[PDB]
């Protein structure tokens, strides 16, 4: 038989699914959730051997350990140990599409383990082995005898081993196949790995056992009363003496208990379930669960003799909460949710797809620290510990079946096929059976990108029938089909329709009110955070808030899926698609995270944090209105710091305690601020600070901020009468200006400032020139490649229009000596193949103070694709340590992504002014800057800038950040105008019209002087 | 207008006049206007205007120049949006083309007189011997802005001596979602803080 090429065989001899078991024999240990002696971990060192095919595996390996084998850590992905290559592919299958067949060359991982079993385990009861995650299919032998087979890489596989194990030493033999018919339903946008990547354990259960238990909570109208209903099921001999006691604990206080014998109510004409019981406990004024306040109870389930012999005890954390969709709104405990979510893949730069507690906690700390309240299990059931953590810290979970068939043509070819229903159902049913008790899980998902098939309908109904407590969602086949309770599009824009045939992505605002439509809209995927992205993010959150039935979304995605590789010197670097010899690959498309692989934040993460704020603010005179977006909690760990500053210089500050009811408001009256004499703009800045530590944040954490412009005094005082008059020297090649120790040189052949002198030292390595192009972002490139050009993408439009190779023809270059200054006037035309793209007219005015006033006026042709930027650049000879500016900061910001930025006097070391995006591009811009200080230099005006050791050319010519070499000096980019970054998706033009440079005629002015 | 600066310079082939003005009310500077005038050998006067607007002042109705010409010509010829009156938030009907109309058509007889007769996106304007060039909005009539705001009925208007010209770099939207509250949408409010426009005045 070839079971790994048969969608009719998804397992052999596998035990039934169920919620997390520990088989406690003491009820207090169950209650306290302390470790169980009946649940052993088999994690540790195993013997591993790699083979090109299952046929290649030597018959002796079943009976005896192989000498060639190596000792490896388990859990692990065998790609991470370097046995074969991890493959990154986006849509296209890593194998030839020929269901259900896989290549005869199938990388086979032979794991083994010699382990010990106590006599006591074999003298009584049942001894089983649980494999939490095996990718993608595996056969299991024990002591040489075959046990079974199993598929689905993301759910536990369990087998009874009692009749196989002997006292003391035993040996496992797990032959794991990389490819199987299972792989056809596992086509997620991620690294294609394999092996025993989750926990392995041994569970001893009594013969007469708890085989399943469902916990439910239902509520009276105002949620002041609840009935906890627990349905318990058993295996073994049914006897009159059997009972179940379900007790409910709140810390140490037992709030409810119920005891009944077995034998459920009459179900049908043949009776009821004699092997079942339902316990109903009344709970007065229950503490409710939410991501805001994750109140938990502990439910202990005791199977026992009536006379008081505990046979075994299972347990779980209970969260009293209700999820329902009413009148088109998704409600948690009667209140409409606002999903501040992110899509999270299980990824580690070093370990691949093996999850650990430390990492999982770090993710949840960071998510909650950045105002996320939800997470999508994209696109599979997660590690069991994740759901427990979300229960405890507080995050709404979308639990998603392991069904992705994205590379099928058409996408629903398998999911419409009734012969593929058995395999699909197990990915849905065994998910529900495992996780249905977790309070954190609020929504079920039928998978991702598998079109819409009749199998989606059958399964949707199955979950509705089995579990009435949670809405079922699914995006495939149009995101509003009969398979989903929530409209859940991916990358639907706020206002713009993308009306594809059959599966249009309507404006989310437009979608809600289509003829006959009523359901809530929460995007399963939005704001593609690929490279320099997240532009246009605020547009989403303005809409989410304005529209009741727009209840948020899940950002794509959490972490960059980059992997650590090592160079000739042994130095680590972040690698992506293709870097492991893997081909075909979708290159850097695996990196779309708000955080890097090592969990270092991208600059976009702060933009998400600002938008997902839980407190809204308005200003009216001296009164600040604070509005709470919390649904259940009071502002009981919050105060408001406020700061008024004249262009960076602190004027007045104070603290006011935040006392806002959920959905409520607080009017905070500011003290009469004494206005200053000196000119400038007053800036109010408020920050919500948490004075006290929490489970998720430290004392002094900042949860929210906002800024306003207050009064402005425009400067009417002019500089003093100049102490000298600058001299001009004329040559055929050059205009040269001299004043004190300052010197300027304008080349008359080129028409640019080609050198500058402070004292006697050079100041330039490259002349000051106009620049209308940028090192293309990931959103600029889209899907375009050298082999396969996408002409619609921005980068190709600029290339084809000739923007990158257009050369400056000089039209005018003159010098005039004024009464107190010298005036250099120039004009340039940028041309490509007989087409004028840009004209740049400048005046440079240099007076007796030592200041150079540059005035730029640029014309852009209407029929040329809008330029990336409209500015200047040069390579300064200086290399300073610090960058000091008055403008938006501290972090990187761009026109369509600058709401999180605040205007203040910022001071950073040079290296921070560069964002190390793994795929190098235009980066580190700071907008709305009025003054920039770098070493001896000061620039003043109203500009946008970046400043680093790397040129735009080097940036656009390098594919990985580690290959970047610091150039001589410092590359300075000062733009009057910069195009938006986009990011609604990363495969088609996504920069909004209002952030495109399309005015035709642009003006900006800079003053360059020594500070 | 309080003068801050007024200089004259001589270029190789031109005279350069630089001016600075502040608009103050109760010790508050509302608007700063910085100008250059470049009259060259062709007889053409290049005017460059750079305006600051105080952030805590209500956004201005317009940013432009005005003057009363001695001339009274019979026709008004321009290259821009028309032929009818058009405003920033009401210029979709108007077409960019060459238009020529008698002066009276450049005035709109609203029973309750107000700002009227404007045309946007204009690159060239012709009146008598005068030509104005750039990228501006304009109205042209025998009625001043002052007479219009002080007169309640159209029939009570008298034609003033000469011709009143308003050339704006930037004009605020007119609105009208209703007429009892502010209805000029944000994108049509003059709130950028710093405004630049350049004009050429010459003869033809
Ligand atoms: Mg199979
Ligand atoms: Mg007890
Ligand atoms: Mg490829
Ligand atoms: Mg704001
Ligand atoms: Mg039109
Ligand atoms: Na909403
Ligand atoms: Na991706
Ligand atoms: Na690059
Ligand atoms: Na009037």
């Amino acid at each position: 038989r070839r079971d790994w090429e048969n969608p009719g065989v998804t397992q052999l001899n596998r035990l039934a699914a169920h919620p997390p078991f520990a088989s406690w024999r003491n009820s207090e240990e169950a209650r306290t959730d302390r470790p169980s002696q009946q649940l052993r971990s088999l994690n540790g060192e195993w013997r591993f051997a790699w083979f090109p095919a299952p046929e290649a595996v030597p018959e002796s390996w079943l009976e005896c350990d192989l000498p060639e084998a190596d000792t490896v850590v388990v859990p692990s992905n065998w790609q991470m140990h370097g046995y074969d290559a991890p493959i990154y592919t986006n849509v296209t299958y890593p194998i030839t599409v020929n269901p259900p067949f896989v290549p005869t060359e199938n990388p086979t991982g032979c794991y083994s383990l010699t382990f010990n079993v106590d006599e006591s385990w074999l003298q009584e009861g049942q001894t089983r082995i649980i494999f939490d995650g095996v990718n993608s299919a595996f056969h299991l032998w024990c002591n040489g005898r075959w046990v079974g087979y199993g598929q689905d890489s993301r759910l536990p596989s369990e087998f009874d081993l009692s009749a196989f194990l002997r006292a003391g030493e035993n040996r496992l033999a797990v032959m794991v196949l990389r490819w199987s018919d299972g792989s056809y339903l596992e086509d997620q946008d991620m690294w294609r790995m394999s092996g025993i990547f989750r926990d392995v354990s041994l569970l001893h259960k009594p013969t007469t056992q708890i085989s399943d238990f469902h916990v439910a909570t239902r509520f009276n109208d105002d949620f002041s009363r609840a009935v906890l209903e627990a349905e318990v099921q058993m295996c073994g001999e049914l006897r009159d003496y059997l009972r179940v006691t379900v007790s409910l604990w709140q810390g140490e206080t037992q709030v409810a208990s119920g005891t009944a014998p077995f034998g459920g109510e009459i179900i049908d004409e043949r009776g009821g379930y004699a092997d079942r019981v339902t316990l109903r406990l009344n709970v007065e004024n229950p503490k409710l669960w939410s991501a805001e306040i994750p109140n938990l109870y502990r439910a202990v389930v005791e199977l026992h003799t009536a006379d008081g012999t505990l046979i075994e005890a299972e347990a779980c954390d209970v969260g009293f909460r209700e999820v329902r969709i009413e009148n088109g709104l998704l409600l948690l405990n009667g209140k409409p949710l606002l999903i501040r979510g992110v899509n999270r893949h299980e990824h580690h730069p070093l370990h691949g797809q093996v999850m650990d507690e430390q990492t999982m906690v770090q993710d949840i700390l960071l998510m909650k620290q950045n105002n996320f309240n939800a997470v999508r299990c994209s696109h599979y059931p997660n590690h069991p510990l994740w759901y427990t953590l979300c229960d405890r810290y507080g995050l709404y979970v979308v639990d998603e079946a392991n069904i992705v068939t994205h590379g099928m043509v058409p996408m629903n070819r398998l999911t419409d096929d009734p012969r593929w229903l058995p395999a699909m159902s197990e990915r849905v049913t065994r998910m529900v059976q495992r996780d249905r008790n977790h309070p954190s899980v609020i929504i079920w998902s039928l998978g991702n990108e598998s079109g819409h098939g009749a199998n989606h309908d059958a399964l949707y109904r199955w979950i509705k029938s089995v579990d009435p407590s949670r809405p079922v969602q699914y995006e495939g086949g149009g995101a509003d089909t009969t398979a989903t309770d929530i409209i859940c599009p991916m990358y639907a824009r706020v206002d713009e329709d993308q009306p594809f045939p059959a599966v249009p992505k309507w404006s989310i605002k437009k979608w809600l009110s289509l003829p006959g439509e009523t359901r809530p809209l929460i995007l399963c995927e939005y704001a593609h955070a690929m490279g320099n992205s997240l532009g246009g993010f605020a547009k989403y959150w303005q809409a989410f808030r304005q529209y009741p039935r727009l209840q948020g979304g899940f950002v794509w995605d959490w972490v960059d899926q980059s992997l650590i590789k090592y160079d000739e010197n042994g130095n680590p670097w972040s690698a992506y698609g293709g870097d492991f010899g893997d081909t075909p690959n979708d290159r850097q498309f695996c990196m779309n995270g708000l955080v890097f692989a090592d969990r270092t934040p991208h600059p976009a993460l702060t933009e998400a944090k600002h938008q997902q704020q839980f407190f809204q603010f308005r200003l009216s005179g001296q009164t600040i209105e604070v509005t709470s977006e919390y649904l259940f909690r009071h502002s009981d760990n919050e105060l408001l710091h406020w700061m008024v500053a004249l262009d960076g210089k602190p004027l007045a500050s104070g603290e006011v305690p935040l006392d806002v009811a959920p959905q409520g408001k607080q009017l905070i009256e500011l003290p009469e601020l004494p206005q200053p004499e000196s000119a400038g703009q007053l800036w109010l800045t408020v920050r919500v600070v948490q004075p006290n530590a929490t489970a998720w944040s430290e004392a002094g954490h900042i949860s929210a901020w906002q800024q306003w412009r207050l009064a402005e005094n425009l400067s009417v005082t002019l500089p003093a009468a100049s102490h000298a008059i600058p001299h001009l020297t004329t040559s055929e090649m050059d205009f040269c200006i001299e004043l004190g120790n300052k010197r300027w040189q304008f080349n008359r052949q080129s028409g640019f400032l080609s050198q500058m002198w402070i004292g006697d030292k050079k100041q330039l390595l490259t002349p000051l020139r106009d620049q209308f192009t940028r090192a293309p972002l990931d959103n600029d490139i889209g899907v375009s490649e050298a082999t396969r050009i996408d002409p619609n993408a921005w980068v190709e439009r600029w290339k084809a229009a000739g923007h990158y190779q257009a050369e400056a023809a000089l039209l005018q270059c003159t010098a005039d000596t004024l009464a107190d200054a010298v005036l250099i006037t120039t004009a340039h035309a940028w041309q490509h193949q007989g087409k004028t793209l840009f004209i740049s007219r400048k005046t440079y005015r240099i007076d007796g103070s030592g200041q150079m006033a540059i005035t730029v006026d640029v014309e852009v042709a209407s029929d040329t694709p809008h330029p990336a930027r409209i500015g200047l650049n040069c390579q300064l000879a200086q290399v300073a340590e610090r960058v000091n500016w008055l403008g938006l900061g501290p972090q990187e910001n761009y026109p369509d992504r600058l709401t999180a930025a605040c205007f203040d006097r910022w001071d950073l070391p040079l290296s921070d002014m560069y964002t190390p995006y793994v795929f190098p591009s235009e980066n580190g811009l700071r907008c709305g800057t009025r003054e920039l200080n770098y070493g001896p230099h000061q620039w003043r005006g109203d500009f946008q800038f970046n400043i680093s050791r790397y040129s735009q050319q080097q940036l656009m010519e390098t594919s990985h950040r580690h290959l970047l070499h610091a150039e001589e000096g410092t590359w300075l980019n000062i733009d009057g105008f910069h195009m938006g970054i986009g990011g609604d998706d990363s495969w088609s033009p996504s920069v909004s019209a209002e952030f495109q440079l399309s005015a035709g005629r642009y003006h900006y002015q800079l003053v360059w002087c020594q500070k």
